[PDB]
DNA sequence: TTTTTTTTTTTT
DNA sequence: TTTTTTTTTTTT
């Protein structure tokens, strides 16, 4: 357990796992923050970012948050349990 | 404005804009639902799904849902307003 | 008979029957051509692609072409007429 | 080199490679011969047949041979060099 | 739970 | 070369 904190990748950046091979993480690049949702692969004893994924600006991410309730309603309509 | 609503493409699939050319959409492939967050591009007067993006299974989407408070908290720590 | 010809499905894609419910077809996916050798099944009065089968890239198909004489020779050795 | 012969899998059956992970091979099962075109995977120091693939009867295979000239013409029409 | 590969591999 | 996963994994 580790309440409050998180995992950190080899670049020093926090990430949360969404599958065994997929991460959401926050990275700073050219002085802006990006919310990266990406596939990772293992090579040379290290986990590296793969080419399948996307990096959202904070505004893009904020717009994504705004859509979540509607997205959830659609998924439930299709028979999934979203809470 | 259209709060709580959505858009639908010609394929009948729902989507929500998160930027000028980026969408998060839901569609069915191999009888599974996928939540795609993806860049779109123009071609022949049509917007088409591009190479940059990712398609989440429902389980992966819900895992992402669980991480949101911690993501939000980190962003606020880096000085953004969520 | 239709020697040298083919069939076409509603999608506009060519195919050749190799049994009552098996086909080898050609179609485009991700802007590549695939040669699928695959079992088909009925649904709503339509024949649909099933789970059993395989889709070869063109390179894989040509590799298979190269193996044919050796495959044929083995089958003849097992008593079949090719 | 090995002119005349072939590779043989752990079950004693001849096979020819069509990609790094895909084989065509001939197997006898319930006293009939099958031409198997299949994905293989590595597990426990052995290559095993995967679930993506298909096993043709000799008649099915023979019917496939009959289609080859037309298949080739179609591929060339789509810009590929088949010889 | 009935189609479609391999190689390479972040960030508006 | 502009969408869609993971787990398990032969043979009419």
């Amino acid at each position: 357990s580790n309440p409050g904190g998180s995992q950190v990748d080899a670049e020093g950046n926090p990430f949360w796992e969404i599958s065994d091979k997929r991460r959401v993480g926050i990275s700073q690049f050219k002085k802006m923050d990006f919310i990266n949702i990406r596939e990772y692969y293992e090579a040379g004893g290290e986990m590296k970012p793969g080419k399948k994924g996307i990096g959202l600006t904070v505004d893009q991410y904020t717009a994504f948050l705004k859509a979540i309730p509607a997205i959830n309603a659609e998924l439930r309509s299709r028979g999934h349990d979203i809470t």
